[PDB]
């Protein structure tokens, strides 16, 4: 009850830490992705991060709402989340990857902070989140078609 | 008393509430004073104005479900479980006020959103619980305020 | 002189109370109107209601300003108009009737309180209400018009 | 489970194509003294199907399916027609109020399919578009009163 | 050949100014409870009836020919009349179509005289207008089927 | 005193119309340097002109009245004329000034005909008028300096 | 002198006033502080801009009626009944400056009524008349501010 | 004369509305790393031929035909299809190339037979829409260069 | 037939690219009372230059053609010239009134070319540039009368 | 060096005192323009006065911004400045010469103003009166023009 | 170490900064309370949108010069010469922060300045240049709030 | 130092509008897979030197100079040519990183001669260009990446 409370609020604290991360990375790629799709992807990667910035303050304020604390620091998020906005990629390609990768594992744990918001009966905190995977499916098939 | 006429009564109450909350917060926004006068003014004038957003979407789909909207002061008076009566003065009276009513609105909506997944009316859940996440946002700014 | 102002906010009060009151019954309008001036209506009604909204804030902040206190809940507007929100109107036209009732009661009332106004000096008050007539009387001919 | 979800994707996504045509034969056959109100509202309609026609197939996409692309598969998946005798406004009102209310009970079955095959995305589409429809059902429907 | 076609944007440009008129009387006196669609429809085609004029008028100038511009003239110059005793909605309508119909027949003798001096740019502008009048005859008739 | 206003409208009205022919036709033949400067103004005073036509009809009606409505009955109520022989950018601005001068004071009559039969709103509208006419009345006026 | 001349003198009294205003508006701007900068510091600026349309509005009606609108900083100071001058140093200081000016401002033009309709023109009266609107509804604002 | 310029219409209409749907199609379907310019191009394209229909569809209206408005009947009247085995990037657009190609010479008959009925109007759209077409023609066939 | 026609698109193509630098040219260096009015003006008209510039090779290159685009190319295939002594504000408007006239002209000779290879398409085009030419070159005659 | 700084103080009073008087000078002009250019400088000389006031905002910020005072009262504008709103002008070529008269004068005394920002290692102050110095050397080319 | 490299090292530390201040203005946006809890909360919000665009011109003209952005956290964290890290929880804690951070961002800017004057590269400086005339504005506005 | 600071505007100005000719050969005559975004950033670069150009020859003006306002005269004052055989995306891409490059050393150096005449506004003009310059510089070579 108080554990399903915590439980809740510990994975929006993940998901916030992802998101920001996400940003970030997102600006590394707009800045030194190269090559004939430059135009392309330095202007896709700027919408993307746009979005995630924005993604980024709907769950610190969903967070809030129901009474918790959101991180808010970069060192927090780098504990807290899953994914990180490291890395080694240099080609488009790898670049346009390793978001495919990022925007996967992000659907798979939203979904499961779905089944721990209806576990609290929180259907508002759920909500949010179906509306964050119905985005990022939809972002991984675009990225996939560029890739295929 | 049905799993529809029950999800068409709880409509109605929350009409009537938005409503009486769209009522209140002209109030608010003609008599707070004081030197937070130019925020709350403006602030409870963009209230009103999602409160009037509410009222016409909770009426038309208790239309679209084949009920039956109340439409007059007497009954969103008789309907509703709030009040846009009181006696607050201060800007930190109205304020609270207005963290008691979106919090009654909250958990009551959460309610509705059982009566009609049990009616197998996603529609309608879905339609609260999007006002669930507008309302406990105001409530978060709110208490903020006030903190 | 007193007297003369406070009759002038008294008669603002129960304007005030008829705007509110109409505000509703064009709710209760737009909602219910059917047949195959439905869509035309039903817009109609909602364009009159926003008209109407504006209206009751104009007249209570107008209110304030001269020195008076605005009543300001649903009970007051139903004990101090001159009209109501209820009625038995089913039709289109039962409804359109009803409204240019209200709008021809209104503008006469109106007059009332130009007088009133003009009698305290208060030319501001006298030309918020000369508006008024101006806007409610073209919408009686535009509705007397439907019906002919 | 999941093949149940794509077959009954391609049948709406189907059945909306079918509606964007069939409210193009109404916006310019619709004659009358409600000619320009119905003429109009149609135009709104076939806009609003258009989008869902290119929503429910970007989702099925994104779920890993193949929709429908021609008119000859619509034809052959979908549960209504854009075929039909009707003349009048009224006639041509009626229709729509069929095929809008034929949507809305296979949409909620839809969604049944969806949360057992743990979709939430793909029945949360499905709930917004009951919303829309069935607003449109009641006014329609009001028209006709 | 030039006298002839300048005569003619003459009789055309009254015309449009004399339908702009009618217009007027149609929006100021429609009744019946199609009033507000027909009130704003005579609006709009008002609208293009003025810009109409200003568009013949500004390309007889750039012919070189002396463009009426009193009513006096618009009277003396038009083959269609402001007056009339219309007084149901469906009189008003149908009064526009036989106007626009008229129109469009003129319009083409217009083309014609033009496209004999080798003044392509004078028989577009009519061609275009011809496009514009005939959908509204289509819309309005459909009106009164 | 009822129908006094109304007739009263209707030379108002008339003159209006009017002067929107006269607009242009000095939009059309204005000539010399102060060509672009001018053909502009007069096009923004033609479209303030319609304007105003509507919102004398409207409120006639309003009140209970009939406006005129055709080119003949402009000419027979106006106390204006739309004919003239102005053909310099002068003559042209100098003719709008005496018909702006001429309005105005008509406008006055109007308004204590109004107030004398209780009508503040229709007198309203005539005391909007005279603000936006003398403002165009020393801008003419500036020009011709 | 005149029942013209005497409309005439007092549009150029209050065109005056409403330039100085504009003047006070930017010093207020400017030199406002503590934790009620933000808002006041932009209401300030909401206001200056009225004052400045105000001007133009009142400069152009006094041409039009035949008169010579005064034209400079030196005439604005000699036919104004208000100042740009003070010391006003508090938020409260300077929002009650803002009410003193705005309440003369109305008395005065109720006054430009009474002689603009003396002489037989309304449409003079009429922008005071809507100068009085505007005006009488900040000072029910600053006056709710310092409640 | 007058029916030959009908079912030249209706053939026409077809077209464009089977091109609607295959552009659908492409859109869905397109992959490889010209993906965001090609979806996003495809969807312009498509915008641009759900507009055509509306045009012709209109224009046939307006000189007293009847269009056609059914799948079965866009199948039934089309020189075009939408279907096809269209995979690679390349092979979608130059089938758009194909299409658009047999769409201009198609129009230039289409042309032919509006003049030869002294209907310039339906003519001058035609004439339109080819211009269109060759310049999408230029940039596809550009892109495959 | 085919090359002739694209040879005269090359020319008119070098006109328009040479009149938008003469255009800069007076925005330059205009001076006198009318300096704010002409200054617009001119750099109103080279915003249309350049439009043109585009929709004719862009038009060229879709009948499969190779526009010229160096400006040595434009002055060895363009009628008229950039060059000029033009000082004064009346011979800048002037020499605009002169270029224009032999650009209408020059673009009739394009539509009959056009037209004899049934290329409707093209000539369309033209057409319509003649109609804005004339209207330019009417409203600066005014400026000068 | 507290010298510097107060010179650079002292300077940008006489310049946001300047641009008030000319804000001031562009209404007279704006109002009592008179002959066949009247619509072209009437609305010339409204454009200008919305530059003049935007410039008097800027001024007076930057000197807050760097530690001043800024001066505020028009007793205040007259005594610090190096121009005047009065005159004696009545033709339109008059009006528009005296307009080119305060710019040059206004861009000479802003040269002035860059060379006391620099040597107190004010960059920022520098900038702002090279931008004024671009946009007044514009007007005074279209001013001396329609002179020429 | 070389005229060139000092430019391109000093642009990491500023861009760094920018972009720990963007992470600090969230926290603010996120936490602030009391009854200047509207004006702050917005204000913070506007605030972080500049601080996002200047991480990109920055970021953009590093890369116009031949150099290498740094672009992760760890790195931000690392070449900074700010932290986004405090336990500031007052109003009045939160806007001091800024204005310490904004100042000391205005002083390095300038440091800037002379290091690309000193490597002939005048744009570089006029970026930096347009920054400092934005953040003096800000400590301006934010120790106004605190006066 | 004034007459050398005026003469070196008017081979920037020269540079600007010869770049301006170079890019829209480069938009008309792009081809292959990247044909829709490179005739797209082609078109915005122009814009940006059609900008420029105006800006320089405007200070140039305000200083008292006289700009050249010829394709001759550009041809002769420029330090890079419109010229060319470019034909491939990566050809005319490095063709532009090669111009850019140029015109940013030579802007350094025009700062340095503005600044020596004590003309800080004339230097900040190329400052701002510089910026502008060598932001595509790094966009156009990391494509060639």
């Amino acid at each position: 009850a108080k554990t399903n409370q915590t439980l809740v609020e510990n994975s929006l604290n993940t998901q916030l830490s992802n998101w920001f991360l996400l940003y970030s990375k997102l600006h590394r790629f707009h800045w030194y992705v190269k090559g004939p799709h430059f135009f392309t992807l330095h202007e896709k990667f700027e919408e993307l991060y746009d979005h995630a910035a924005e993604t980024v303050d709907t769950i610190a304020e969903r967070l809030l709402a129901i009474g918790g604390q959101p991180v808010a620091t970069v060192k927090e998020y780098t504990e807290h989340a899953s994914i990180t906005d490291g890395g080694n990629e240099t080609s488009a390609s790898e670049m346009v990857q390793a978001l495919v990768n990022d925007y996967k594992q992000i659907s798979s744990e939203s979904k499961f902070v779905i089944g721990l918001a209806e576990e609290n009966q929180d259907n508002a905190t759920a909500d949010l989140f179906v509306g964050l995977i119905e985005e990022v499916e939809k972002q991984v098939w675009m990225l996939s078609s560029y890739l295929g």
